[PDB]
């Protein structure tokens, strides 16, 4: 990613927050990666939280990262508010994702990730 | 839109539900335009916060109006925590608006509709 | 909604692209809810193509509707380009909605609203 | 990111397509910096084409990314038609963010990360 090298160009010119939209966009991805990998499996009933959850994690990661990225000056932004939903959603995919790990490897990478990027949203909200 | 016809058609089968997500899709779509139009103006310096807010209001819109079409069940979700940060995205936004709303009539739309959408985001969480 | 307006007020300042824009919103919705009322279904198996399909098509809707929001003046624009790739998911998505019809009623409704988006689309690329 | 991780995992389960989902996220998260610079800039009255490539740049880049995330199998997908788009939009974008590149060193970078997205969506659709 480019987060870094562009939050310092800013005109307007924070690590924290570099991580933040790194981990956003990194969570998207798997979210929308773990989704697909559960309508693929045999017993895709089973797991229908769990797509339900990713589908909204990857649109609130999408989002936020987004956010974050026009975050870098000192005017007023939704950033903080927008960061604890970002990482309330990641705890609850992060839950049911780690209730299939044992049974899909997918939901064990898609959890771990979850897990992270709620960690960098918080830390991000400081 | 069809938003109302599909909530009755789903197997987990809502007056204020339904109200929400066309508003955030209305809303979405207004600020997009906002932000386009305010970037065509003469005077575009002075309106760079209003861009700002508006490209961040229809990213959580659009997000909040996605959640909201797939909170028809029973089951745990981020659908109130979504609403209220859609619901504080709309206070600033439409703030931000007003204030250019005698000078650029697309302002004057754009804050009446956010001010719509903050409202009926906030009557669904109830 | 408030395309007709917010286009009228634009500095830049079209019947086939309000059009376009309007169903890009309420396709995008009404995908949206049709997956998730798929992952609803006891049948849900039988419904992986379709809830696939129904993901790309909100994605790819939403970004048509965003991106001809923005296309109200006479500069450069992907708009053409990305309506024919709307054009051509909302034909993907109906046919695959279309298939299930008889037996889920909010597959008929996506169906519906799948194929007058893609009318729309091809439309506004006149 | 955990493309490459989550495409091994998956129960349909490719070089050129990590390449291009990797891409894909890094040049929308750059294009939405990009823009915001371009907003803070003394000189925003001569970047207003730029935000807004940009802009659409982020919109299709997300879009492409989690449409490639999905096109880890073998059924018929939007994929080649979507890759394509992405491919025109990073060439539009690169060029426009390049034509300001001498002034401010933001647009250099995206217009670097725009070439690279490009290439990396045509070589996917191979
Ligand atoms: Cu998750
Ligand atoms: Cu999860
Ligand atoms: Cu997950
Ligand atoms: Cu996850
Ligand atoms: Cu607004
Ligand atoms: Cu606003
Ligand atoms: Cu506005
Ligand atoms: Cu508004
Ligand atoms: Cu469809
Ligand atoms: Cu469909
Ligand atoms: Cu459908
Ligand atoms: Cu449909
Ligand atoms: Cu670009
Ligand atoms: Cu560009
Ligand atoms: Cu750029
Ligand atoms: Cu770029
Ligand atoms: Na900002
Ligand atoms: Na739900
Ligand atoms: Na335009
Ligand atoms: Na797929």
């Amino acid at each position: 990613m480019h987060v870094e090298a562009m939050i310092s160009k800013h005109p307007q010119a924070d690590r924290s927050l570099v991580q933040c939209v790194e981990m956003c966009f990194d969570c998207a991805q798997t979210c929308a990666a773990c989704a697909d990998a559960c309508l693929g499996e045999d017993k895709v009933a089973d797991l229908r939280h769990c797509i339900r959850l990713n589908l909204d994690c990857a649109e609130i990661c999408v989002a936020a990262g987004s956010i974050a990225s026009r975050a870098a000056g000192t005017e007023e932004s939704i950033l903080r508010t927008m960061l604890q939903t970002c990482a309330e959603m990641c705890r609850m995919c992060e839950e049911e994702c780690r209730r299939h790990a044992g049974n899909h490897e997918h939901c064990r990478i898609c959890a771990d990730v979850c897990k992270e990027c709620e960690t960098a949203c918080r830390s991000a909200t400081g």
